[PDB]
């Protein structure tokens, strides 16, 4: 829409108050003209037709319970855009400031959220397994990172390349959660998963086996479910990334941590310069080693830690 840029206020899924960028033109719309070609949030009104209607509001105050998922989709897309711009110098997901569009209230009782190739889509959850999925900043950033991967490495969504694709989304989702300093951790989806149980999450990067995902290449899933295990075998790479950052000893192999910032620079470089659509785990190891070599030198501690981490999860 064409109108005047302004700032409104509302409450997210978790009850927290936040300011959001809006546009005025008769109604106030969830349209943020301050970032790239804009961030636009739509109401799918419990249907599956997309994108739905651009979110319009009469007084620029978004404190209704139907408003919550839209406030957080809109706000967390802006935080993810800022992370990629300020930390990695990347303008939006295509690198040229493409508009980011999200629809909320998709379908009824839908326990998922996803990047469909053109925009973000968020279910409200059934209220037991999940509450509206845009209340999780790591979920939002995980899904928007699929758009980055689509425009760069183009990892296909199956077998080892799909598991790399998911892991990359969990890694950067976690780094955005630390960047926003929103009670950060190495777990995925803990703010929106099972409102009645405390302490759990969908996946864990620091200990993937806590939920039964593999934490070593010898335990990888080899069947056909989940497109060949893209959500299951991502635990092997998530554990490697957690060790590079934080360090630790895993299956007897010791890794000195180099921290989150360097983790993010090595993986962003590997993703945007060396991975291809059919890269497998072994090629991800080579790409991460070459990236760390590019950035810090072949005899750095950073290269050594990347190697130990992949050796700790059995990826040669
Ligand atoms: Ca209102
Ligand atoms: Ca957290
Ligand atoms: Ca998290
Ligand atoms: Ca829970
Ligand atoms: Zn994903």
């Amino acid at each position: 829409i064409t109108g005047t840029s302004t700032v409104g206020v509302g409450r997210g899924v978790l009850g927290d108050q936040k300011n959001i960028n809006t546009t005025y033109s008769t109604y106030y719309y969830l349209q943020d003209n301050t970032r790239g070609d804009g961030i636009f949030t739509y109401d799918a009104k419990y249907r599956t037709t997309l994108p739905g209607s651009l979110w319009a509001d009469a007084d620029n105050q978004f404190f209704a319970s139907y408003d919550a998922p839209a406030v957080d989709a809109h706000y967390y897309a802006g935080v993810t855009y800022d992370y990629y711009k300020n930390v990695h110098n990347r303008l939006s997901y295509d690198g040229n400031n493409a508009a980011i569009r999200s629809s909320v209230h998709y379908s009824q009782g839908y326990n998922n959220a996803f990047w469909n190739g053109s925009e973000m889509v968020y279910g409200d959850g059934d209220g037991q397994t999940f509450i509206p999925l845009s209340g999780g900043i790591d979920v939002v950033a995980h899904e928007l990172t699929h758009a980055v991967t689509d425009y760069t490495a183009g990892l296909i969504y199956q077998n080892e390349s799909g598991a790399i694709n998911e892991a990359i989304s969990d890694i950067f989702g976690t780094l955005v959660e630390f960047y926003a300093n929103k009670n950060p951790d190495w777990e995925i989806g803990e703010d929106v998963y099972t409102p009645g149980i405390s302490g759990d999450s969908l996946r864990s990067m620091s200990d993937p086996a806590k939920y039964g995902d593999p934490d070593h290449y010898s335990k990888r899933y080899t069947g056909t479910q989940d497109n060949g295990g893209v959500h299951i075998n991502s635990g092997i790479i998530n554990k490697a990334a957690y060790l590079i950052s934080q360090g630790g000893t895993h299956y007897g192999v010791s890794v000195v941590g180099i921290g989150r910032d360097k983790l993010g620079k090595i993986f962003y470089r590997a993703l945007t310069q060396y991975l291809t659509p059919t890269s497998n785990f072994s090629q991800l190891r080579a790409a991460a080693v070459q990236s760390a070599t590019d950035l810090y030198g072949s005899t750095s501690q950073e290269v050594a830690s990347v190697k130990q981490a992949f050796d700790a999860v059995g990826v040669k």
